[PDB]
DNA sequence: GGGGGAAGGATTC
DNA sequence: ATAGAATCCTTCCCCC
C-alpha cells in the first residue's frame, strides 16, 4: 500500500497573502479576537517569517506582540479559508477515488491502485504541489509512506514546501529512532506519561509488558501503538462523513446568570443551524467552558429531528443542568449538533 | 460477560 | 495568559 499525504503550509496565513500578495515575505500573524478587551484571544497561525520569534498557535496575542508588535494582525477568515480549501481538494479528487479529508489544511490520498513504487509516488506528488501551485497559487507539502501514519510524519519533517519519502526499512529505521512524542495522537499529556515508563520510542512498546501500558493511557492507544510497532498498521483512506456540527462562544464577561448568557447561546445555535443547511441533528449538547478553563457540558438525544424552535428550547434546561450541577462562572458558552439523518 | 448510550479527557487543528 | 472546531476514546451507569 501507498499512502499520500497533504499538509498545506501555514494554510491560515498563506491564503492571506494570495489574497494580498503584498504580505509575502512580512511576519503575518492571524488572530482569534475573543472581545473582552482590545487584543484579546489567541494566534491561530502565524506564517514561517513570524514563526521565528516564536510567534506561533496557542500564545495569546498579547505576547505575540510583545515579540513583534508591528507584525500584520489580521483577523481570522476561516469562511474565506474554507473557500479556498474545498477548491484545492476538488483537484485532488482528479487523483484517487480513494481519499480522506482529515482537517482543513490536510487530506491522505490511497494511489496504491495509481502507482505501485515510491518513485512513481514521488513523481506523483510534485505534479500534485504544482497543480494546486497552478490554479489556487499555494503551496503544499507532500509525504508518502505505507500507512496514514507514517506518510504523516514524512510530511511533519518534509514542511515547508516539502516532499519526503520513507521507505519500508527507514520505516524500520523510525521504529527504533523516532522520539514517541512526535508519533501522531500522542500529545502531551500521554507522551509524558510514556516517559514515566521509559518508552522513547516506538519499539519499547513491546518490551514492556501490555497491561501496564494499557491501564496508563488507554486500551485503544495501546493497540494503536502497539500495532505500529511491529510494523502492522492496517488503516485504510476511507471518506470522513462530518458527524458534528456547533459553534461556541466567549462572554464579555464572566457570569452565571441564566438571562445573561441567553443572548450568547442563542447567537450559537443561529449560528449552528446555518452551518447545518439541509443536515437534521437528532442530538444537541451544550459546551460550557469554565472561568478557571475546565470543560462541561450536557446533552440529549431525541429519537426524531430537532427544528431550531426545538433547540432554542432544549439548550435552555441543558444550560440550567448545568448551573444546576456546578457553582463556577461561565466563561465560554456554546452548543453543538451530532446524530445527523 | 458484554451491548449501548450520555458526560470528561485528550489530540490537533 | 488562557480561541475555535471536531474527532476519537475512557469511564460510569442502565440493560440483556
Ligand atoms: N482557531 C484555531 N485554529 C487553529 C489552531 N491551530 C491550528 N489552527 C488552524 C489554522 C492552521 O493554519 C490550520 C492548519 O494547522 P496546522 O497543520 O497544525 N499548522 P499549519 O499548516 O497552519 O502550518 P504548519 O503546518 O507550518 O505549522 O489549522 C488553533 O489553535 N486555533
Ligand atoms: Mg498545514
Ligand atoms: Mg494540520
Amino acid at each position: 500500500m501507498i499512502v499520500l499525504f497533504v499538509d498545506f503550509d501555514y494554510f491560515y496565513a498563506q491564503v492571506e497573502e494570495v489574497l494580498n500578495p503584498s504580505l509575502k515575505g512580512k511576519p503575518v500573524v492571524v488572530c482569534v479576537f475573543s472581545g473582552r478587551f482590545e487584543d484579546s484571544g489567541a494566534v491561530a497561525t502565524a506564517n514561517y517569517e513570524a514563526r521565528k520569534f516564536g510567534v506561533k498557535a496557542g500564545i495569546p496575542i498579547v505576547e505575540a506582540k510583545k515579540i513583534l508588535p508591528n507584525a500584520v494582525y489580521l483577523p481570522m477568515r476561516k469562511e474565506v479559508y474554507q473557500q479556498v480549501s474545498s477548491r484545492i481538494m476538488n483537484l485532488l479528487r482528479e487523483y484517487s477515488e480513494k481519499i480522506e479529508i482529515a482537517s482543513i489544511d490536510e487530506a491522505y490520498l490511497d494511489i496504491s491502485d495509481k502507482v505501485r513504487d515510491y518513485r512513481e509516488a514521488y513523481n506523483l506528488g510534485l505534479e500534485i504541489k504544482n497543480k494546486i501551485l497552478e490554479k489556487e497559487k499555494i503551496t503544499v507539502t507532500v509525504g508518502i509512506s505505507k500507512n496514514k501514519v507514517f506518510a504523516k510524519i514524512a510530511a511533519d519533517m518534509a514542511k515547508p514546501n516539502g516532499i519526503k519519502v520513507i521507505d519500508d526499512e527507514e520505516v524500520k529505521r523510525l521504529i527504533r529512532e523516532l522520539d514517541i512524542a512526535d508519533v501522531p495522537g500522542i500529545g502531551n499529556i500521554t507522551a509524558e506519561k510514556l516517559k514515566k515508563l521509559g518508552i522513547n520510542k516506538l519499539v519499547d512498546t513491546l518490551s514492556i509488558e501490555f497491561d501496564k501500558l494499557k491501564g496508563m493511557i488507554g486500551e485503544a492507544k495501546a493497540k494503536y501503538l502497539i500495532s505500529l510497532a511491529r510494523d502492522e498498521y492496517n488503516e485504510p483512506i476511507r471518506t470522513r462523513v462530518r458527524k458534528s456540527i456547533g459553534r461556541i462562544v466567549t462572554m464579555k464577561r464572566n457570569s452565571r446568570n441564566l438571562e445573561e448568557i441567553k443572548p450568547y447561546l442563542f447567537r450559537a445555535i443561529e449560528e449552528s443551524y446555518y452551518k447545518l443547511d439541509k443536515r437534521i441533528p437528532k442530538a444537541i449538547h451544550v459546551v460550557a467552558v469554565t472561568e478557571d478553563l475546565d470543560i462541561v457540558s450536557r446533552g440529549r438525544t431525541f429519537p426524531h429531528g430537532i427544528s431550531k424552535e426545538t433547540a432554542y428550547s432544549e439548550s435552555v434546561k441543558l444550560l440550567q443542568k448545568i448551573l444546576e450541577e456546578d457553582e463556577r462562572k461561565i466563561r465560554r458558552i456554546g452548543v453543538r449538533f451530532s446524530k445527523f439523518i
